[PDB]
C-alpha cells in the first residue's frame, strides 16, 4: 500500500543480477564497449509502465552522488532532461 519503489545494480556485465541483460544493447547499440567497468542503475516507480534507466559515469562514495540518484528516483520529476545536460 505504498509507492513500490525499485532499484536494480547495474555492474559490468554481470549487471543482469536477474538473468539476461536488458541494458546490454546500450553497451552495443553502436559498438559502444564491453569493460568490466561499465555502471548502470535503473529505478522505477509505478510510473505508468516503466522506469528511469542513467548511466552511472563514475561513483566513488559520497552523499554528493548518493542524493543526486535518490533525486532522480522518487523525488523532483524532470521534465527539461536539464540534469542529463548539466551531467550527462
Amino acid at each position: 500500500l505504498f509507492i513500490a519503489t525499485l532499484k536494480g545494480i547495474f555492474t559490468l556485465k554481470d549487471l543482469p543480477e536477474e538473468f539476461r541483460p536488458f541494458v546490454d544493447y546500450k553497451a552495443g547499440l553502436e559498438k559502444k564497449k564491453l569493460s568490466d567497468d561499465d555502471e548502470i542503475a535503473i529505478i522505477s516507480i509505478k510510473g505508468t509502465q516503466s522506469n528511469h534507466v542513467l548511466f552511472l559515469s563514475s561513483y566513488n562514495s559520497v552523499d554528493e552522488i548518493r542524493k543526486e540518484l535518490e533525486e532522480a528516483g522518487a523525488k523532483i520529476n524532470h521534465t527539461t532532461l536539464k540534469i542529463l545536460e548539466g551531467h550527462l
